[PDB]
């Protein structure tokens, strides 16, 4: 659909059999979610943002349903303050910025 | 313009006569720029990011040109890893998320 920016661009996602709420963040290269259990092996990684770095666990080839939209891609799990859907999966669902 | 996200959504801003590179970020509510001087008095503000909170310098009614569009609102100045343009100014340029 079309999303205006008067409010935070919050969407519901589905992952690991858990329905969740996320932020569509176009400034994020990656997708970071609050702590959770995902299947398969993961690697430790460090991602920075406003505030500095947080250690995260990186899961690859993950299926996510955003706005009833399937998408597969890398997902990082860690001590994030908020769930954030990055460009990494935003491209996959054809998201653009218009103005 | 219509901006895709396979690349960072970097744009050129004109701020205080200087051209700068900023990021269009729907995930941020406010505009946070790298350390720089600006006119007037500033109020203090604490902002939370992915990796923690940071104090910043709040500046109101600042003139910022983003891709030719003229905006005038609040600008946070602080230790940010990158110049970020938030919802406060995106709503001003009439920026939406499409899909
Ligand atoms: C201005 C703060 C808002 C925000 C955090 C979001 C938030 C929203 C509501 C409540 C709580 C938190 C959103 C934002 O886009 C990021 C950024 C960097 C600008 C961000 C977000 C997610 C991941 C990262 N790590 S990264 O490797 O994907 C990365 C690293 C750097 C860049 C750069 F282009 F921003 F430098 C972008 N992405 C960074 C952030 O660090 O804080």
């Amino acid at each position: 659909p079309q999303i205006t920016l008067w409010q935070r661009p919050l969407v519901t996602i589905k992952i690991g059999g858990q329905l969740k709420e996320a932020l569509l963040d176009t400034g994020a290269d990656d997708t970071v979610l609050e702590e959770m259990s995902l299947p398969g092996r993961w690697k430790p990684k460090m991602i920075g943002g406003i505030g500095g770095f947080i250690k995260v666990r990186q899961y690859d080839q993950i299926l996510i349903e955003i706005c009833g939209h399937k998408a597969i891609g890398t997902v990082l799990v860690g001590p994030t303050p908020f769930n954030v859907i990055g460009r990494n999966l935003l491209t996959q669902i054809g998201c653009t910025l218009n103005f």
